């Protein structure tokens, strides 16, 4: 009932070497760099739904100062998703849930799409392998 | 070094019954199910935490904020280590606060707004 995701977005992210967990309020936390930052979480049936159909296929890309990818992705990298800048609503980290059935052609394995400050880049990369 | 008086909050918190941790501003604290930054303070005198004339007192409410042993202005030094955070947590040894209630040696800096959502958490 909506925290299953935010559950499993922070076991994704505990498996990738990450020190997350989630806050009620409906928010996740993750450190990066020894800071705690939220992380608002999203899940649509469809790409319609999540206004991801044009995204897909373009991923990993930057738009708008956010780098958006594919949560396992590690590969080289325009106004963004009308939709997600609404979604992030205060915070600077997005993680949109879709079925894994939409975004597994595209290279997204676990579903999940990741919108990061261009800030933060560089340490989520530091925090994996 | 530092590590283990925000520890010992947070142990004592955790007992009380509150959902409570420090991050790999280093400690926070749920109340009603929001995330609250506990700024951690110690200090080996009364004197050098600002408090001696504090500790009769307790508990208080001064501007704004419930002044209380975790089981009228406010100092000025409280002021600035609250930096940002909204609760301040203050160590002392507990023999200067053990004679005036406070067993455990700690001074919880809490705001009004505050007050019912961490009262129904114990």
């Amino acid at each position: 009932k909506g925290r299953r995701y935010e559950n499993e977005l922070v076991e994704l992210l505990k498996q990738r070497g990450f020190t997350a967990w989630r806050v009620p309020l409906s928010d996740v936390r993750v450190m990066l760099a020894g800071q705690e930052h939220r992380v608002e979480v999203k899940m649509r049936s469809t790409p319609q739904a999540a206004s991801a159909t044009r995204i897909l296929s373009k991923l990993p890309f930057s738009c708008q100062g956010y780098r958006v990818f594919f949560l396992e992705a590690l590969d080289s990298q325009c106004k963004l998703p009308k939709n997600w800048v609404r979604w992030l609503n205060g915070a600077h980290i997005l993680a949109v849930r879709l079925p894994k059935r939409f975004t597994s052609p595209y290279g997204g394995l676990t579903g999940w799409i990741i919108v990061l400050p261009d800030t933060l880049w560089d340490a989520w990369r530091s925090e994996m392998s």
